[PDB]
């Protein structure tokens, strides 16, 4: 026989996607093991910790920053486009949008920057799908949304689906959107020989100085947090890191650039702080209450 590797998933169309794409891409190396998906945040952390599974496909934007004493990301794969996308009912930009047009979306990070930029338009909840976000668009108050690009295209959806694509000038994207996490024990070797493979350091050197911000910072998907990083040619790490306040009226942004990359994500959290970003970053997780 030979080892079998069990890939715990969230159950969502997506989540079961990226699992079994991970899963393709592994058995391209031709090595001896099995893999198999077993339908299930903490629990998988503990499951994993328990070990019932040994691993796990997250985005990287849903990670918690802190990882549990054990448990470790093994593998960051090739970084898909990093961007956030809006999709117009009626075609218009971002600056062509009339005024009081209505933007969709839960995101504070999102609504925030582009309230930063536009305060003549407002910024709604919205929930659901990418598929179910799209036909709300078409029949209900919205004029716009705002959807990650990297997740239209894992479920196949044109790239012409997207009116425009916000460059990080405009929306300073999610830490780690557009890639993913690899989640498993940092004692199991073997797994993390597996995986090293698959392993992109371009994508990873520029995602680990995003969470050290991300980390040093203590942020979240609920958040208004934002960082992006890439790797410039020379082996420097451009990371681009923003706090924002929710009515988009105070916007702490700071530009780094570097080749240590927990150092360049500690000096963007050190310099924001001290500008007096953690203290917004409080009254927020306040206000969430």
């Amino acid at each position: 026989h030979m080892r079998k590797i069990i890939v715990g998933s969230r159950r969502s169309k997506l989540a079961l996607t990226q699992t079994k794409w991970v899963i393709e891409q592994l058995k391209k190396q031709g090595l001896p093991f099995e893999f198999e998906i077993k339908e299930m945040v903490k629990e998988i952390e503990q499951a994993m910790l328990d070990k019932e599974i040994d691993m796990a496909v997250h985005s990287m934007k849903a990670m918690p920053a802190v990882l549990p004493e054990g448990l470790t990301i093994g593998c960051i794969p090739l970084r898909e486009d990093h961007r956030d996308a809006l999709i117009s009912k009626n075609g218009e930009r971002f600056e062509e949008l009339p005024s009081g047009a209505v933007i969709g979306t839960s995101s504070l990070r999102r609504g925030a920057q582009l309230l930063s930029m536009r305060s003549d338009i407002e910024i709604k909840w919205i929930r659901g799908n990418i598929d179910t976000r799209l036909e709300k668009l078409k029949n209900e108050d919205y004029d716009a949304i705002i959807l990650a690009a990297a997740g239209l295209s894992r479920m196949g959806w044109s790239k012409d689906t997207v009116t425009q694509y916000l460059e990080p000038e405009i929306s300073v994207p999610a830490v780690g959107q557009g890639a993913l996490a690899i989640e498993c024990r940092e004692n199991d070797h073997e797994l993390l020989s597996l995986l090293q493979a698959l392993n992109h350091d371009e994508t990873a050197r520029a995602v680990r100085a995003e969470r050290v911000f991300l980390k040093e910072m203590e942020g979240g998907c609920q958040v208004p947090i934002a960082g992006y990083g890439r790797i410039l040619d020379g082996g420097n790490i451009e990371l681009t890191s923003l706090v924002a306040s929710p009515d988009g009226k105070t916007i702490y942004k700071e530009h780094i650039t570097g080749k240590d990359p927990i150092a360049i994500g500690s000096e963007a959290a050190e310099r924001l702080t001290s500008q007096g970003a953690k203290l917004l970053i409080d009254r927020v997780k306040e206000e969430l209450d």
